[PDB]
């Protein structure tokens, strides 16, 4: 039982009572991972003992790191010092991230953050003749050099929740002109988005958030202008994403 | 067997060698009603001998005329002397008209083209996925004083074939928010208006149209200036639409 | 005097610590007040514990004339009258556990981040906005004490006068679209207590509804406020 | 010459009649064609069955230069290089029974519709055409002969320079919908022998593809035309 604070309504906790390392036992890693599911984003403030190998070596208790060049002394770490546009991670690829783990090390004194959206609760929320069609949609997804092929609606290997997979690296919905694809992209999209389905974290240094990307898109808020601002993250490597009939994704260009 | 020569390729017919009158044999009107059914609407022309009265009593051949105020010595015919706006007739009621007789009086010397769209074709050309959603769902027509909810997607009484059912008297689809509906009802409309989908005429004094008002809609082009263009209307009263699941339209507001 | 102000998000929204509201503050703490609220279009106290219904509607008298009348949808208050509200004053009496955020916009902001072409345009647009009274409003107010061009718009608006409805909801859909976006935005998380005052001129907001059943009860006390002058001085009116 | 012409639509689109096209038509048959050409966008010429593709070619020498290099999609014709083609010289080998029609739009009529303060917009507004060579075209084109404004968009657009994705969809989407207005188009169905000619500085048009395997056989001969003036006097640029 973790000391859990839940941030918005529909999606995010902060965790409080705990101090991430290479040494957590498997108990507060299980029941880490089951906020993490529970609450697609989690929190950790105050983690300023961390550094990059630290954070690595506690990433290794959650999954397996994976390359995206990387900061010095670290094999996986990735340094952002603008994602100003929602996006699940690297879904131009077959077996994108499952988890990513960000780390704040400098925080703009005003303005920075990020904001997280709930692809689960999205789909739950559409009226059940939408939430058909949008089972038996495919999207291509690409980094235009990779084109990979998704389906709209995967199926969570862990927790069974279906969830739209959608973002910014959509090219197009196959099997439709492009005016078709850019609304129905626009109305499911639009249902991620949704201010109810999203919750806003304001960083401090030291602050550390992880997130299921299986199940979220994300957005960094880029209102800080010239301040500093530096982030730290390290990626789980993911699975080839199920659809509803059991269809798996494939890459169709490298 | 008529003499009958396709406009476009996907809807229109010009029906040659018949003079319309209120004394046609049931054999002329029964393969008036057939091509009709086929082509969605048809074209005669050099009908000037035809008159008010005698447009009426046609009318009356090939089912109930029906009041929308009305040209005198008549009982049912309508003048229009702009609905430049895509649209099937009178669908903010339950009921609305199964076909209408369109006779040219007064014909601008250049514009003034009338265009019709097939609804049916409209509809088989949707991927199935998108079908399947267009079958379950319903709109809201308005002459915003009537409110009526028609299914979107009508199957016909005589063919059979499923049409869409939409145009500028929707005012939304029920069950889904405003930009959501905004979304739909432009995919499909835009099926609707492709100009594939499309026949256009320039009319002539003395030219008639019928057309079957449960699969087109149309749209009168406002291109003529002050040119004059008088037009005159007999109306055909028509059922209750049936929905794919044998569901039918409801009057909601009066 | 100079206030303790710490920003909460990049270009909008604004805390203010060591105050504590009251129907007896001095002139120059109301001025100071007036003036963050303007520069940061919705300023937040917290721990406004002591304050009740006839202490918050004699503390908002000192900022103007206080005037009689689940919101998820983007919105300025009142813009179907004429002389909407300047400013309005929100208190949390119960604020659930988990939900029940408020968000706010910079208008002004969304303006000037349009491109030079854009501004013109939106500087010529009228709308009409309606509580189905119906009121024609500049889409670009210039505001009565900064002089700052801020877009008015929102849930209220029908349709921009002198368009087709398609033209209109393409036009309303760019400059609603910066209004909305994340940068132009803050999200503020309630506490019992929190008071937040915004630039209704200047400002939308829009009242998450993620709480469920959770009891979320507020207080509002609205300053009456002026008619909007366009960029070339017309005024809003009343049309029906 | 007074030609025999006939309006085929009301605001674009003329029949001329009486006359047989070729090689050794006389100046001022020629030049009363560039002028219905200019005065209705695209002009259609029928029972021209004498003509072949050498004797198509010559009558296309007497109108400018030619130049070497199912179109069911809105488009002028290749605007993703610098100095696209004047005009089009089209007929019809072998048309189809039924299907198979061209219309036309008349982007100088699109750009005189728009309000004024959307036209001032469009008047400062650049597109990135492409054929994925990309070019940067003005919006707004001033017709080299008559001075008249047009809209240049279609198909090639890729976006309009200095927007979002989400902006340059909004915009594109409102002006190219003026441009693709049934008020503004005509459509014309073929006969063989028909021959159309349009003024590609001022038109879009659309191939409809309604006709399945019908066979249909149109050959085209396309003349050099300039670079395109903005209404500031900049100059279209190719990019890439
Ligand atoms: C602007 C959207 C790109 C977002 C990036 C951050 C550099 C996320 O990259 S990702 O790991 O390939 O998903
Ligand atoms: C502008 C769209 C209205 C079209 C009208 C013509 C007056 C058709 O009226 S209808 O018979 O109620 O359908
Ligand atoms: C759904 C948004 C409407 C907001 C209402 C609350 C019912 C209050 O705003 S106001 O009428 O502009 O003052
Ligand atoms: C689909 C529209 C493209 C039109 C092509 C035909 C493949 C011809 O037009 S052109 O390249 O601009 O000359
Ligand atoms: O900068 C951030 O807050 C997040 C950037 C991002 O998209 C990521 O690291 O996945
Ligand atoms: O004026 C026309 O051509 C048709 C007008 C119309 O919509 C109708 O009569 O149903
Ligand atoms: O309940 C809120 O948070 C704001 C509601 C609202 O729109 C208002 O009080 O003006
Ligand atoms: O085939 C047609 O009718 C026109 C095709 C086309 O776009 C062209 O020749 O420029
Ligand atoms: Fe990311
Ligand atoms: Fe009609
Ligand atoms: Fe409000
Ligand atoms: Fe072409």
């Amino acid at each position: 039982e973790l000391d859990v604070h839940p941030v918005a309504g529909r999606i995010g906790a902060e965790i409080r009572g705990v101090k991430l390392s290479p040494d957590l036992d498997a108990a507060t890693v299980e029941a880490i991972q089951a906020a993490l599911v529970r609450h697609k984003v989690i929190f950790f403030r105050g983690q300023t003992h961390l550094d990059d190998q630290s954070q690595e070596g506690f990433a290794k208790l959650l999954g397996e790191p994976v390359a995206h060049p990387v900061v010095d002394g670290t094999r996986y770490l990735l340094q952002l010092d603008r994602a100003n546009s929602w996006h699940t991670d690297v879904t131009f690829v077959e077996a994108y991230p499952k988890a990513s783990i960000l780390r704040s090390v400098v925080a703009p004194a005003s303005g920075g953050d990020t904001v997280w959206a709930n692809t689960a609760a999205a789909y739950q929320e559409l009226p059940e003749p939408l939430r058909e069609l949008a089972d038996k949609l495919w999207a291509v997804h690409s980094n235009r050099v990779y084109e990979t092929e998704h389906p709209v609606v995967r199926v969570h290997p862990i927790s069974g929740e279906r969830a739209l997979q959608l973002g910014h690296f959509v090219k197009r919905i196959k099997g439709y002109s492009l005016a078709d694809s850019q609304h129905l992209f626009a109305v499911l999209q639009g249902h991620v988005t949704r201010l109810e389905n999203t919750v806003r974290w304001r960083w401090e240094a030291g602050d550390v958030a992880i997130w299921d990307n299986r199940a979220t898109q994300h957005y960094a808020v880029d209102d800080y202008g010239t301040q500093p601002r530096i982030v730290r993250r390290v990626t789980l490597a993911g699975e080839v994403p199920v659809g509803v009939d059991g269809q798996l994704s494939r890459t169709t260009r490298k």
